[PDB]
């Protein structure tokens, strides 16, 4: 998250911090939400071979009493998710548990209303990614508030789509997320209606969110299958 703050402690309970295993190479992260005790959605991008979730984390550096480590049993990444186009980047964790609710953890269940969110509000992302581009990923959960732009102000990214995808961060500020924030929901006015996809290497907003609207029928339908 750059140009964000450091989210109060345990205020996103749903975030999960991913920990991405891949055979040929070190660790990656990303981040995720609890929709399920044993479900955090994430993006597609952020498969691997395996996964583990934390949550209740803070500050992942530190460990505490809230954190909890989850193995991830399946990895539900959407069957049409294209490395290419990056189109349809949203992917379903099983963890192997249902996490435990507490303060610090607790599920972001879809409201039953999937309704296309347009431009122009205001939403909400948190992550624990890079807070610009030469700067690592934060140890503390960062957020930030990010305006829904109209799609054109992500026509550049040419395999946009504005049914698939919201087009996150006014361009005219820093404020976005980014790298390492992946799979991080974007909340508008609490409710998740975007996750973090991707954006440019520069961090130069608009970043592109999985638009979860476009989505909500898959999501239900690993849900209700798993
Ligand atoms: C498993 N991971 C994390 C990777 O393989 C590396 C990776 C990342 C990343 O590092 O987060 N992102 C997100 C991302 C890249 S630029 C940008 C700008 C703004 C923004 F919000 C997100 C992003 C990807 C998107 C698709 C494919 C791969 C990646
Ligand atoms: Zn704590």
């Amino acid at each position: 998250i750059i140009g964000g703050t450091e989210s109060k402690p345990h205020s996103r309970p749903y975030m999960a911090y991913l920990e991405i295993v891949t055979s040929n190479g070190p660790s990656k992260f990303c981040g995720g939400f609890l929709i399920r005790r044993n479900f955090v959605l994430t993006a597609a991008h952020c498969a691997g071979r395996s996964i583990t979730v934390t949550l209740g984390a803070h500050n992942i550096t530190e460990e505490e009493d809230t954190w909890q480590k989850l193995e991830v049993i399946k990895q539900f990444r959407h069957p049409k998710y294209n490395t290419s186009t990056l189109h349809h980047d949203i992917m379903l964790l099983k963890l192997k548990e249902k996490a435990s609710l507490t303060l610090a953890v607790g599920t972001l269940p879809f409201p039953s209303q999937k309704n296309f969110v347009p431009p122009g509000r205001m939403c909400r992302v948190a992550g624990w990614g890079r807070t610009g581009v030469l700067k690592p990923g934060s140890d503390t959960l960062q957020e930030v508030k990010l305006r829904l732009m109209d799609p054109q102000a992500c026509s550049h990214f040419r395999d946009f789509d504005h049914n698939l995808q919201l087009c996150v961060g006014n361009p005219r500020k820093t404020k976005s997320a980014f790298k390492g924030d992946s799979g991080g929901p974007l909340l508008c006015a609490g409710v998740a209606q975007g996750i973090v996809s991707y954006g440019r290497s520069d961090a130069k907003p608009p970043a592109v969110f999985t638009r979860i609207s476009h989505y909500r029928p898959w999501i239900n339908q690993i849900l209700q299958a798993n």
